[PDB]
């Protein structure tokens, strides 16, 4: 359900973002076009990333469950993780550099 490498990644999660913005620029711009058509779950959607970005290894894989049986996001908005979790491709290219990106960058969020 997680990728391996989302599990062990020491980026957070605009370090992670402006990483795939870069190296997977059609998987960013979809997964923003889709952020922006749920607006009323922007908000959730970012604080679950920061969030899941707080857990160590071992506990992300411990919520690899959780995510699964769903929340009231995962039945609202299905691919809400979409670009941090679906594409092995997008996310090793992600996590391979995203350690060169700036931390806190919110901007990554606004297209
Ligand atoms: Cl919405």
């Amino acid at each position: 359900p997680i990728p391996r490498r989302m599990i062990a990644t020491t980026c957070d999660a605009e370090q992670y973002l402006a990483a795939v913005r870069d190296t997977s620029p059609v998987y960013y711009q979809r997964y923003m076009i889709d952020f922006n058509n749920h607006a009323n779950l922007q908000q959730a959607t970012i604080n679950k990333a920061h969030w899941f970005f707080s857990l160590s290894p071992a506990e992300r894989r411990d919520y690899s469950e959780h995510f699964y049986n769903g929340d009231p996001l995962t039945f609202a908005w299905v691919n809400h993780m979409k670009i941090f979790f679906n594409n092995k491709g997008v996310v090793a290219k992600g996590t391979e550099v995203c350690n060169g990106y700036p931390a806190g960058d919110m901007s990554v969020w606004n297209w």
